[PDB]
């Protein structure tokens, strides 16, 4: 066999389902239940497919007044599909399928017809089959055993009947038999269609006694196999995938495009039924992105390369040890909801991430790594298996890595799952009494903006922008970065000029406070699960440059922290109804983790002495007892030691403060002159980071930064600032991350769970007659996750609302 091709009558599959599923229409009027009804038709042929298919319509008289309209979105659908669509003018439908039927089955194909209408069964045979839009296989087989006739009699055993249309009123019966009962019986001697004189009534006797009736019935035979056309069987097209989505987005089947991605699937390896072996690797299909608001549409495992598919996913979940797989979090969070306690194990994104933090999505890791990120359960099970091969023999030559992997990663997914499985609940009531108010003060603002400049024009519409910036004139440049685009401008344009004049100050605080409120007061109502009554942020373990939680929807890391409106948000956040929120924070984790790292001792004796660094590095640099500092002093000590931290620079420094460019200078010496190992860590961090093309944090964690070794100011100057903001940050992350894991297990039995993470504040809830306990053993194991130069301090609070905690 050449091939097989798949001949599809677009022409009766188009019409048959313009008169199925009456009711669908776009939510605005807009029918589609023909071009749907064939859409899904088609795909179930397809899936079975064939090299070669062709769409075959009639090349108008007294049609439906909606018919045309869709048949015309089911070509332009054919199209965008890639299939090869042909209509002969003059030729009906059925004369053109037949005939391409025949041409492709002399030409040694085997050809398979996708039709209902019953006429083209004459046509089956070895080789020539029909697929029915319901099912089956409609083959000559199928005719003796289901009919009790052959091909080469079946148009003929047609004509003495009607289907519908195929006018023959008038069969009497004759011992009950009808015409149907009898049907195969009249073939033995023919009389109508050649010889038979005498015979039984009906029988016989309604043969003859319908002339005329008969030269039309003849429509049966309406399938002449010898149409003149040449159309050769090329496999299919590409299809336009752009357009394919705005097509079916316009009919509002956008919704289910991922099913024609299952058509360009790369070639079908072996298989095995349901329950895979233990040590599968799982592959799922989910309707959206988000486990916990998501449907998973399906579910597939792999082991040794045999794919195993479910075929119900959710009765399937119960048959696995665990989620073993890509995004084996995101499956353990939908269990959860689902009741199944299905904890995440290995995740070929956790081995990328380690050996190297670039590594952020599954689509980059398989593309870089040989392989592609599909929406085939099966084929991102597969996919799963060969990256953890791949991958875990790399990483599998690195002790520090394996170490954080199998004491921090691995079960810190586990701990991800039920912090998103979870939620937080929200006072809703506070939530638009917030948004009431913050609504108007955005109004206030936006009146303010209109007072001054005269003509109330309308903000953000960034073609008044320019106008009301020549009625009262002034614009120059801004720097360097983004440039002349209308985006580049509401990227850095105008904030250069927010110094002196109000207008294009107040602009700001508008501009920025809608953003606050569109991204932190707003869409939080509506987050609000309908089966749990919580919202479900969501955290990625890998994504962050520092190996830092990045969590979404909302992201809770840029609720703005320490301002009248960060302060306003968290106070949305609340205990359930019995329980109570234990916020514990890290006080200045990231300084005892630079006091560790440098091994300044003098830093190092202000956290072991239990002192205000801010006042002690104060003292030092300004030569005053601790007591005699003043609240300018505490200040530029304050920035020097969060400058640091990233370098800063002298320049920043001097102008962080109201300090001229020198004095800052002086500022800096005086802070390394009190502590020396601060900058000598510095010196040599940036000394390996060179070397070695990458800097650590104090477990190991790996982060590549080529840069440092640039030609470009400016951008060595960008590698330097990450190249030791990763270990100091990195370090921080990591004692979170690993109290995390450690605490999980205690709060269980403590009856208490993990709700948040930001920073390096952890959020629990627990019962009221067991939060002070929980907040005392949290305390604990996150002060002693590690043994470090200096203490490890966790400022700890309960109440009922996140604010009351505070932090
Ligand atoms: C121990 C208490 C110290 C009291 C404050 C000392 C301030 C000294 O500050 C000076 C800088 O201004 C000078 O340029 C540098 C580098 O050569 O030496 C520093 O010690
Ligand atoms: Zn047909």
């Amino acid at each position: 066999p050449k091939g097989r091709v798949l001949l599809v009558d677009g022409h009766h599959l188009a019409y048959r389902t313009f008169h199925a599923l009456k009711g669908l229409t776009t939510s605005r009027g807009e029918p589609v239940q023909a071009v749907y009804g064939f859409a899904k038709s088609l795909l179930k042929a397809l899936k079975e497919d064939g090299d070669a298919v062709i769409v075959v319509f009639d090349a108008r008289a007294p049609t439906p007044e909606d018919f045309p309209r869709q048949l015309a979105l089911i070509k332009e659908l054919v199209d965008l599909l890639g299939l090869a669509r042909l209509e002969v003018p003059g030729y009906e439908a059925d004369d053109v399928l037949a005939s391409l039927a025949k041409k492709a089955e002399k030409e040694g194909y085997e050809v398979r017809i996708l039709t209902a209408d019953k006429d083209l069964y004459q046509l089956l045979s070895d080789r020539i089959h029909v697929l029915h839009p319901e099912g089956y296989l409609i083959t000559p087989a199928w005719l003796w055993e289901k009919y009790g006739l052959r091909p080469d009699q079946w148009a003929d055993y047609r004509a003495l009947t009607g289907d519908e249309s195929d006018n023959l009123p008038g069969v009497k019966g004759i011992g009950e038999k009808t015409a149907r009962k009898l049907l195969e019986e009249w073939g033995s001697l023919e009389a109508l269609l050649k010889n038979l004189d005498r015979l039984k009534p009906a029988i016989r006797e309604k043969i003859l006694a319908h002339m005329d009736d008969l030269k039309l019935s003849w429509d049966l035979a309406k399938v002449r196999t010898d149409l003149p056309l040449e159309v050769d069987f090329a496999k299919r097209r590409e299809p336009d995938r752009e357009r394919l989505r705005a097509f079916l987005e316009r009919l509002e089947f956008g919704s289910l495009l991922h099913e024609f991605g299952l058509l360009e699937s790369p070639k079908a390896l072996e298989e095995a039924p349901w329950p895979p072996p233990e040590g599968a690797f799982v592959g799922f299909v989910l309707s959206r992105k988000e486990p916990m608001w998501a449907d998973l549409l399906a579910l597939a495992a792999a082991r040794g390369g045999r794919v195993h598919r479910a075929p119900e996913p959710y009765k399937a979940l119960r048959d696995l040890k665990e989620a073993r797989g890509l995004l084996a979090k995101d499956l353990s969070v939908l269990a959860l909801r689902e009741g199944l306690g299905l904890p995440p194990g290995d995740d070929p994104m956790l081995l990328a991430y380690l050996l190297d933090p670039s590594n952020t999505t599954p689509e980059g890791v398989a593309r870089r790594y040989g392989g592609e990120w599909t929406e085939e359960a099966g084929e991102r099970a597969a996919l799963s298996e060969r990256l953890f091969a791949n991958l875990w023999g790399r990483l599998e030559g690195e002790e520090r890595l394996l170490w954080l992997y199998r004491e921090v990663e691995r079960p810190l997914s586990a701990v991800l799952a039920h912090m998103e499985a979870t939620g937080v609940r929200l006072d809703v009531a506070y939530l638009r009494a917030l948004s009431l108010e913050v609504a108007e003060e955005i109004a206030r603002l936006e009146a303010e903006v209109f007072r001054l400049a005269g003509h109330p024009f309308n903000l953000n519409s960034r073609d008044q922008l320019e106008r009301v910036l020549f009625d009262e004139l002034g614009l120059p440049a801004i720097g360097k970065t983004e440039k002349t685009g209308k985006r580049s401008t509401s990227a850095a344009v105008l904030e250069a000029l927010r110094e002196a004049h109000p207008i294009v100050e107040k602009i700001l605080q508008y501009r920025e406070l809608t953003k606050l409120k569109s991204t932190y007061i707003d869409p939080l109502p509506d987050l609000i699960h309908p089966r749990t009554g919580r919202l479900h942020t969501r955290f990625n373990q890998t994504a962050t440059a520092t190996g830092r939680l990045c969590c979404c929807d909302p992201n809770l890391q840029n609720i703005p922290v320490r301002t009248p409106l960060g302060q306003r948000i968290r106070r949305g956040f609340i205990a359930e109804e019995g329980w109570l929120l234990v916020a514990l924070d890290y006080s200045q984790i990231e300084l005892r983790v630079l006091a560790h790292l440098s091994g300044d001792e003098n830093l190092i004796r202000v956290f072991q002495e239990g002192r205000d660094i801010h006042t002690e590095t104060a003292s030092w640099m300004f030569g005053v007892p601790r007591e005699a500092v003043d609240p300018l002093m505490r200040r530029a000590a304050k920035t020097i030691n969060f400058g640091v931290l990233y370098g800063m620079s002298a320049h920043r420094l001097s102008q962080e403060l109201a300090i001229p460019y020198e004095e800052a200078q002086a500022f800096i010496e005086r802070y390394f002159q009190s502590f020396p190992k601060v900058r000598a860590w510095i010196e040599k961090t940036l000394e390996e980071g060179r070397r070695r093309g990458y800097v650590e944090t104090l477990f190991g964690r790996r982060r590549y930064v080529p840069d440092l070794e640039a030609r470009v100011k400016s951008v060595r100057e960008a590698a330097e600032r990450m190249a030791f903001n990763m270990p100091v940050q990195g370090t921080a992350a990591d004692l979170m991350k690993l109290a995390m894991v450690k605490l999980f297990p205690r709060l269980e039995e403590m009856g208490a769970r993990m709700l948040l993470q930001v920073h390096d504040e952890l959020v629990l809830e627990a019962p009221k007659e067991r939060a002070e306990a929980v907040a005392r053993l949290a305390k604990e194991v996150m002060e002693g996750v590690y043994p470090l130069a200096v203490p490890l301090e966790v400022e700890v609070g309960i109440g009922e609302d996140w604010l009351s905690a505070k932090e």
